[PDB]
């Protein structure tokens, strides 16, 4: 028997399709996991192959919570620490944000989704320490989910990284994974710092996870990620009435075998709830929206919202706070 939950699978299907239509997008995917077991409660694609497991993307901004996770886990950075977030140079290259903040603390980097900040956090570690970390989240590794065509994604060896590549990788370019690997990766945040295996089958035994960061770190990062959906953050479109939601937006220019083209984007929105004691991850990706803008927030936010809200209703999770 499958872990799939028909009500949720139906909900995801309806909501994905409304969005991919509304935004005149080329393709789309939604994945819902059990946050505490890695079971796939829903997995849905626009008609065609199972993109959620066969296709690989650059995570972009959705990678940022891990870089922060790693920094805090190390003991070398505390959430309250301030960083100069102005544009800067890695030799011949320039790291910069869309909107420029002189300084941010770690919560601001998460909230405002700053490349500069994220790359400074990364810059505090070796090529090897960051590759080992990405590797332990499952980037470049086979999940063994049993789906046909399962990509392992792409993690180039640290042994051949320029300094610019360490940076661009810390904020999600240069490495690749499936939306399902990405959702799986978030089990580190939701399952108290342990990476769960994913499954399309009901587990008789509750599955064990491999430890990657401490529980207290996961706990703190979840707290920080709530900033994304509160006023001031990139991801307010994904707030759900009656709950705190940890989420991360991602808006990426499209890598088309080699070159970045800048009038083409991929919108991804991923998060969990209840933020303090999470039950589900929802990951949404929409490929190349043409109509009504391209920001994660506008495109994938509403679908995240509906699916998360509907998912916690269906599983019978009680609101943690009164409905507005
Ligand atoms: B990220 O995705 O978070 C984010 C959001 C969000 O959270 O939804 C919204 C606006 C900006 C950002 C910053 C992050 N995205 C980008 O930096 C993105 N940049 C890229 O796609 N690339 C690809 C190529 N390389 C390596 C060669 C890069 O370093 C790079 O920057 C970006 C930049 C500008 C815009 C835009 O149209 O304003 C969108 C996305």
């Amino acid at each position: 028997a499958l872990s799939l939950d028909q009500r949720i699978q139906t909900l995801a299907y309806e909501e994905l399709n409304k969005a991919v239509e509304y935004h005149q997008a080329k393709a789309g995917t939604v994945v819902v996991l059990d946050a505490r077991t890695g079971e796939i409660l829903a997995l849905v694609n626009t008609p065609g192959r199972n993109r959620a497991v066969t296709d690989m993307i650059e995570p972009g901004s959705a990678m940022k919570p891990f870089t922060i996770a790693k920094a805090l886990d190390s003991g070398k950075v505390d959430a309250t620490d301030t960083f100069n977030t102005l544009p800067y140079k890695i030799g011949s290259a320039t790291v910069q944000d869309t909107h420029v903040y002189p300084t941010l603390d770690v919560r601001g980097i998460m909230q405002k989704s700053s490349n500069v900040g994220t790359s400074k956090l990364s810059a505090m570690f070796t090529p090897k320490e960051m590759y080992d970390f990405y590797h332990d989240l499952g980037v470049g590794v086979r999940m063994h989910s049993g789906f046909p065509g399962e990509t392992a994604g792409l993690l180039r060896s640290w042994r051949r990284w320029q300094k610019i590549e360490q940076a661009t990788m810390s904020f999600g370019y240069g490495l690749q994974l499936s939306l399902l690997q990405l959702a799986r990766a978030y089990t580190v945040l939701t399952h108290d710092g342990e990476l769960l295996p994913v499954s399309f089958e009901k587990q008789a035994v509750a599955p064990k996870g491999k430890r990657v960061i401490k529980a207290s770190t996961a706990k703190k990062v979840r707290e920080l990620m709530v900033s994304v959906t509160e006023a001031g953050g990139t991801g307010t479109a994904g707030a759900v009435d009656g709950f705190d939601v940890g989420a991360k937006t991602g808006t990426a220019r499209k890598l088309v075998n080699g070159r970045y083209v800048d009038y083409k984007h991929v919108a991804t929105f991923i998060g969990f709830a209840p933020a303090k004691n999470p039950r589900v991850i929802v990951a949404v990706t929409i490929d190349e929206p043409t109509a009504n803008g391209y920001y994660s927030g506008v495109v994938t936010g509403p679908v995240f919202k509906q699916v998360m809200g509907g998912s916690l209703n269906i599983l019978g999770v009680s609101p943690t706070k009164p409905l507005t």
